[PDB]
RNA sequence: ACAU
DNA sequence: CGATGT
């Protein structure tokens, strides 16, 4: 209903799907852009949506900052609540970083606890989340 | 049918 | 037009 104004908003980018893939987390009140992810040569969308959340709550965590997570990824948003990515990208030579990223990211879960929320951006309401990349 |  | 996901 009401934008959480005072939140981290994080989204994927990519040059293809499956290709290359990166992410960034943005304070949602000003567009401060707070973290951004070297390119990934090759992933899916989702792997990136998933990585962004997962960065944004190590971010905020040791930051000791209490703000939400919006993302705009219903499939991330559940492989977060899973602590499980459940992709369908083949793993290879080619897909070894992003598997290993997201394994990671998947162990990273399974170690730690967090109380942030993680909020739905209601795209249909209020257009592109704040971390948009601009290329649709 | 919804979300990317 | 194509792909990634629940
Ligand atoms: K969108
Ligand atoms: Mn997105
Ligand atoms: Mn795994
Ligand atoms: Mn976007
Ligand atoms: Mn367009
Ligand atoms: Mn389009």
């Amino acid at each position: 209903e009401e934008i959480i104004w005072e939140s981290l908003s994080v989204d994927v980018g990519s040059q293809g799907n499956p290709g290359i893939v990166e992410y960034k987390g943005v304070d949602t009140k000003t567009g401060e852009v707070l973290f951004e992810r070297e390119p990934i040569p090759i992933g899916t969308n989702n792997m990136g949506e998933f990585l962004a959340i997962v960065h944004g709550l190590r971010y905020l965590k040791e930051r000791n900052s209490r703000k939400p997570i919006y993302s705009d990824s219903q499939t991330a948003i559940k492989w977060v609540k899973d602590k499980k990515a459940k992709s369908t990208l083949v793993r290879n030579e080619e897909t070894a970083l992003i598997w290993k990223l997201v394994d990671e990211a998947e162990e990273w879960l399974n170690t730690h606890t967090y109380e942030t929320p993680i909020l739905k951006w209601q795209t249909d309401k209020w257009g592109e989340i704040k971390a948009d990349y601009g290329r649709k």
